[PDB]
């Protein structure tokens, strides 16, 4: 079942998302943002990744045991990258519209990783369809974001 | 050759490609301390465009193959910390965080082209300039926090 060397590697590859969200904390700009009613509280993102950078390489793990297991994979490897890249964007960087171009690509890539999981796996697909759902909201919520504010320079 | 594979590795390249043409040298990197050998701005595009061509292919090889699983966890945590530096080094302008990201890139990049020679010489053999490039990246990125080390980009 475990494989901790896997595990643990995949649970590194989340060592830099994870590190982009403690490098570029929400301060006053993300504050004084037009935000939709449903917009959650600060400290439910940490909490949420954090979660998902542990049920994502679990899955992983149990993945690349298996063989044929290649395009989803590679898959994988996207969908951690676009994801590495997005809060940069959005609050490094500050361009909302980008950065939902950013978060689309990235949510086309976890879907595509979750069908090719569960393809192989049923638990591994199973473990990212709350990934699924978190990045739908995420894109909703840039996407508000975008739109909310759009008047503003920071939504390019 | 299998296209599907190639493609998906090319497309997860444009994650850190897109950092790159976002965050365009501007004046802060031309007024920044520098070493010497430090290559004219046009080399790090012909670079990085090469490399992702050249990972992309390795990977393609790899991924066709029984056992590639850990080769391919190496391969999906160098693309991240490769995504995670031009964001830190030219983005937030972090010189010494930018020395730490760079360092892990570095390892997860030896990591996966050793794995990749475990089952693909010519995968491993594609690797080769990768790892060269990322020595000197962190070469450089070591120097030009160095030398503006008693600047506010020593964070
Ligand atoms: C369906 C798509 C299939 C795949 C086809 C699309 C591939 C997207 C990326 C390819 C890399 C090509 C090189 C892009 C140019 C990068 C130049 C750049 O500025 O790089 C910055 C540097 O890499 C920062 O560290
Ligand atoms: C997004 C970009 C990130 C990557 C950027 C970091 C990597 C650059 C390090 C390469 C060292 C090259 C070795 C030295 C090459 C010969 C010396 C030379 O460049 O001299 C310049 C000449 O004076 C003028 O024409
Ligand atoms: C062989 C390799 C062995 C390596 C040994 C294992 C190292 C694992 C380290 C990272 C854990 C990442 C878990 C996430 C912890 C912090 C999450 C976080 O802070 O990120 C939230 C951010 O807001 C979102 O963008
Ligand atoms: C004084 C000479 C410049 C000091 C550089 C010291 C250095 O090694 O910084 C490490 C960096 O913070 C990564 O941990
Ligand atoms: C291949 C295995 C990779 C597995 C994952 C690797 C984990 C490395 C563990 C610790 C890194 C600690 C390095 C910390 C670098 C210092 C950061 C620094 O720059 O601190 C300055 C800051 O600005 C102060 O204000």
């Amino acid at each position: 079942n475990m494989d901790w060397a896997l595990f643990l590697t995949f649970l590194a590859a989340c060592g830099a998302p994870a590190t982009t969200g403690a490098l570029l904390k929400p301060d006053e700009w993300y504050d004084n943002l037009n935000k939709p009613w449903w917009n959650p509280p600060r400290w439910v993102f940490p909490l949420a990744w954090t979660s998902l950078y542990f049920l994502m390489s679990l899955a992983a793990m149990r993945v690349a045991q298996l063989e044929g297991s290649g395009q989803a994979l590679a898959f994988y490897a996207a969908q951690l990258a676009f994801n590495t890249l997005w809060t940069p964007v959005f609050f490094g960087m500050k361009r909302m519209a980008t950065a939902l171009a950013v978060v689309m690509v990235m949510w086309l890539f976890v879907a595509a990783t979750m069908w090719a999981f569960f393809q192989l796996d049923t638990w591994a697909g199973v473990l990212f369809v709350p990934y699924l759902i978190w990045a739908t909201a995420t894109t909703g919520l840039n996407f508000e974001a975008m739109r909310l504010n759009w008047n503003r320079p920071e939504a390019r």
